[PDB]
């Protein structure tokens, strides 16, 4: 899985009726879908490039200081209650899961289920 | 998508901590991940190849009998599944349609 696989995955996510974003090791959004744009209340063009930590509450923010080192190992966990914060200040309670995809350019996949 | 991409997507699915399966137009599981095997009480190696209808309630939505016939697709909605163990489990199932000469369908199951 390299730069070519990335495109494949990015396109794949576009078809999914699940809200999800692709994030790099530094925590910045590399790719997303229309569902995540609606959930996070932000257009895809403006969503990519953003630090995903921008949508987390201050508490959960510290929870994800570094994606490559858990609160020593790269973070990943099945869905769990999390509160998201939109630029408008609107807070949505969701179920967040994080997946880790190792590689020279490690990616993290966030699937957020709106509650 | 093309066969070439199938490998990539499949490997991608196997890494996620969300239960999801990739099924073909005929309704047969083409790919799955350990999370789905856990949720469905079925060994991962046995999931592939089955008719996904085997995990649906007897009197299920007729729509699920023909995915390609607009094709079946919808966000996560409450659904009761029957695990291989025979036990029922309420989940929020979402179905996504992937166009192509060989159309695919991907299901994501969230266990409440």
């Amino acid at each position: 899985m390299e730069h070519s696989s990335l495109e494949t995955i990015e396109l794949f996510i576009q078809h999914l009726t699940e809200a999800m974003i692709l994030v790099n090791a530094n925590g910045f959004i590399r790719s997303c879908n229309q569902r995540s744009a609606e959930l996070l209340d932000c257009p895809q063009v403006s969503l990519k490039g953003q630090d995903w930590r921008n949508f987390l509450t201050e508490h959960h923010q510290a929870r994800y200081d570094n994606l490559l080192s858990h609160d020593g190992q790269p973070v990943q966990h099945p869905a769990q209650e999390t509160t998201l914060i939109c630029a408008s200040g609107k807070a949505k309670d969701v179920e967040l899961s994080i997946s880790y995809i190792p590689g020279h350019e490690p990616m993290f996949v966030m699937v957020m289920h709106d509650l």
